[PDB]
């Protein structure tokens, strides 16, 4: 279907997503043709052509933007909203406007397999209209100049679920992030197996827990390793036990059970205190994802780059490079090879980000932990909420929007959220940031920058606070920055 | 007199002790935090101490300074903790939560919603409002070193003497933070029952309101606690003296605000003005009585919300020292927040707008600088500001109109883009709003946000956002803004998608050409 020529609005690229099937066909020799239309192909594309250059996407999906809005990103956070809302709910069950609180995973699940086409609309739309982009959909994409004719390659295919070899493992039942939003034609029982202790896998299993399911996650090391903070990683561990979650650590799936229908009954396990069998119809993957991969392979599928995404004219960008498999890494690296290519050598070493997972919280870090800065020979002071005191979780702060009712509830004080930063008492300078609650994740976007940017206690302290905010740093590094000799609080 | 200097009370145990003594029939004992061994002179004596008196005693004690708070509240912390910030917050929690219950009612997990208890949470949060207090007792003696004396009205003598508890104390300097009352209506029936403000309806609500609430003003406290009425089930009028929401000067932004505000049945009137509220023979308010752009407006309703600007406790002060006074009752300080009066300084809410807690917070710190041998002077402005509807907005800089009469070329970047769909697309989308953008015919309430870009020199004017989750972000974007931040540099930062904001990555997006494009 030639729609060069073909000038549909939003709506209009949604319904016809959905339709679709035909080829979708939107077409100086091309600088680069990009293997793929994810965050790294329709971003690198999106420079390369600002800069002035010409570009052609192929993607084997009708609609561009990858993963994130058909079954990554975009699923995940409606999962994790409503993660948090039930948790307000089933915490406050029978009070106010709150009913006597089974939520069923297919409704949500098909409630966003009836929107996600709102996004891919939003995709081709902006793509073709606003960005000036050439693409060819709904086709998979001979050597490195051939694929078409391009001066180069850029090759931006991602990466697929991770697997597990273990019988049992294709029974009706089991799924991943992907399969979830495909193939999910029943409502799951009142078990939930998740396998994984990762983002992927606690994100996903929360929400799971929060619909009303026993929720057991079989982690293979020990859950939430990317919280480097000690006391941070146990709140929010924690407040996932008290919401019901069970969470084995150094245990391996043995096998998945097949009933006489070919449906998952049941899951055996082994642990460090032996072999368990639990009784499920549903299992999650929350496994690592791997590279789609004459190119030089690292040991885990990922193709080899570097520092310009240049690998063994052909480049190669996002998780199809390996970790980190964030949108930050992929969108960079598509827009710093889209550069490259384009004559400006400009290198790119993901180092010093900020992070972020959900739980039935929004969990955001940067930098160091107080004990990794101290291990590290740093004179370290730290400020947080709530303080060190007998009373531990159970006071009123911190306290902000979506964590007041906690905060003021009978006996929920503890559920309002922890939050700390890390300072090095000599130079004053913050080492580390850390939250749990709601609302901080975009500002540790532009903390990050201003930490990388030497941010010290008096500069925070000196900087207009919105009161009441997610993160108290700016009003509580204020009350200690008056003294030469730091104090934590 | 209660000598709690050698007690070391818990948070909890604070908690409890502030409530007996807020409770005791003859007003409770006077919690006296002396250090009656230090030999020093007080720097200052701060009466008040709140948000103003309490940051400026931590400043000025962790500078090496001697400080002495004097409050007649048995808690720390001022208005904020009791009646203001905090009650806000979680009003805007529950009319955020309500406006998604509604939007759902009977779908998932929602109840039907096709008329919620305002007292239940005025009650829950009388209930638990003793927490932060006790928070802020155990703070300031305990982590801050602060000395202070509460439930005890300060009585100023003179410049370098104030009575507390029985006693007289000298200090080189007096740093005025009493703050402000809330702002009252001259017309006839504004003392009926059923007539509050934000001080009265923590204190005095022994009823359930009925279906109409009449919200006087168009403040942030007007628009905050209208919002949340609204979301309980009522009608909810707005008399505005002026026009709504003039705080939000991006004409675009405004629009979108309080187009959802209506959308939840809000009526917003402009140009209004109560010429009476009407008792009923059991002297309770039945009516507001309101002079408006289209005649005589009256309303029935037995439940009445005052949203009008804090009115500066000046007086008593003013008369004993001989302040200078500004029209509205504000003291009138100079760059380092000095008085008329030698060795007075005036901080806080007292000094009159912007009324906020960095401002008191701050300016009670740079008094305590100035009092402590720093010379700095403290002038507001490019600060970010936000209030809530049933949603968080939040603003700083310029506005696209207000940049392109400044004489910019300016360009803009924004979600959801301007097309023939307009708000009825899933973006922009981030947490607390994934719901309203999959839901069914509920796209538009996904949210809105725009940054305003010079066309020349690449840099950003202004931020504007409605939805969730930015406020917090908008802190330390408006320093990066300050430092001169360019389209380039935003597009360059590492983004945490699904974020909130969509600056980052749509900044990238656009930042490849040297000839910007919206
Ligand atoms: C469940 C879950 C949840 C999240 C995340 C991942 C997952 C699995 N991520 C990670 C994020 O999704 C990931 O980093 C980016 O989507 C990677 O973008 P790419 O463009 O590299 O791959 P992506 O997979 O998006 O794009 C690859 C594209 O190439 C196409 N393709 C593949 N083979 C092809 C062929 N032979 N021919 C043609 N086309 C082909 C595919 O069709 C696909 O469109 C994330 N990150 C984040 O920042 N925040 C978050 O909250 C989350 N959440
Ligand atoms: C309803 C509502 C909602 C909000 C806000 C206000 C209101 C009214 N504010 C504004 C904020 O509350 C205000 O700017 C600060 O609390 C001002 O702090 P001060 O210390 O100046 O006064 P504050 O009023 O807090 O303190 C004055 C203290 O002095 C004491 N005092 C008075 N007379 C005395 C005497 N004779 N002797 C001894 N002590 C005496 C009082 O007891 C009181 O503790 C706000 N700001 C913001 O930044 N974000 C927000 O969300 C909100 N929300
Ligand atoms: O990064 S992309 O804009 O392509 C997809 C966002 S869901
Ligand atoms: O600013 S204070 O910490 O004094 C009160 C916050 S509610
Ligand atoms: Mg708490
Ligand atoms: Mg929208």
């Amino acid at each position: 279907w030639n729609a060069r020529n073909d000038h549909l609005t939003i709506n209009q690229w949604a319904t016809r997503i959905d339709e679709i099937g035909e080829v979708i066909y939107n077409v100086r020799e091309y600088d680069a043709i990009f293997i793929g239309g994810g965050a790294a192909g329709r971003f690198g594309s999106a420079y390369l052509r600002a800069m002035g250059g010409r570009q052609l996407i192929v993607d084997r999906w009708p609609f561009l933007g990858g993963s994130c809005p058909h079954n990554a990103c975009v699923p995940h956070h409606l999962f994790s909203d409503c993660a948090a809302e039930l948790m307000l709910a089933r915490t406050f069950s029978g009070q106010y406007w709150f009913p006597d609180m089974v939520v069923g995973i297919k409704e949500v699940v098909d409630l966003f397999r009836a929107g996600r086409n709102g996004p891919h609309g939003i995709m081709n739309f902006q793509s073709k209209e606003q960005l000036n982009l050439e693409y060819i959909l709904n086709c998979p994409a001979i050597d490195n100049h051939t694929v078409f004719k391009a001066k180069n390659l850029i090759l931006a295919v991602g990466a697929g679920p991770g697997t597990l070899d273990v019988p049992g493992v294709n029974a009706k039942g089991v799924f991943d992030h992907a399969t979830l939003v495909e193939e999910l034609d029943y409502e799951p029982g009142s078990t939930v197996v998740v396998v994984g202790g990762s983002k992927t896998a606690v994100e996903y299993g929360c929400f799971f827990n929060a619909t009303g399911r026993r929720t057991v996650m079989l982690v293979r090391t020990e859950p939430l390793k990317l919280i480097k903070d000690n006391e941070t990683r146990a709140y929010v561990l924690d407040r996932m036990k008290e919401q019901g979650m069970e969470i084995i650590s150094g245990s391996n799936v043995t096998r998945i059970e097949e009933d006489a229908n070919g449906r998952v009954q049941a899951v055996v396990a082994m642990t460090p205190n032996g072999e368990m069998r639990i009784e499920t119809d549903f299992v999650f993957l929350g496994l690592g994802e791997q590279p789609r991969s004459g190119l030089d392979l690292g040991p885990k599928g990922e193709v080899l780059v570097n520092e310009y995404l240049q690998t063994s004219n052909v480049y190669a960008v996002g998780d199809l490079i390996g970790g980190p498999m964030e949108m930050f890494k992929a969108r960079k690296s598509g827009c710093y090879a889209a550069r490259n290519v384009m004559g400006e050598k400009i290198s790119y070493t993901p180092k010093n980000y900020p992070d972020f997972l959900h739980t039935h919280y929004e969990v955001s870090f940067l930098g160091m932990g107080e004990e990794e800065a101290r291990a590290a020979g740093h004179e370290i002071v730290t400020i947080k909420m709530p303080p060190d005191t007998e009373n531990g979780l159970n006071v009123a702060l911190p306290a902000s929007d979506r964590t007041m009712l906690y905060a003021f509830g009978k006996g929920t004080a503890h559920m309002s959220g922890f939050q700390k930063i890390v300072i090095d008492a000599k130079t004053r300078k913050v080492l580390g940031a850390h939250h749990v609650g709601y609302g901080a994740k975009d500002a540790f976007q532009y903390l990050n920058v201003l930490i990388k940017q030497g941010l010290t206690v008096d500069e925070l302290g000196d900087m207009d606070e919105l009161h009441l905010n997610p993160t108290h740093f700016i009003q509580l590094s204020r009350l200690r920055a008056g003294s030469k000799n730091l104090v934590s609080l």
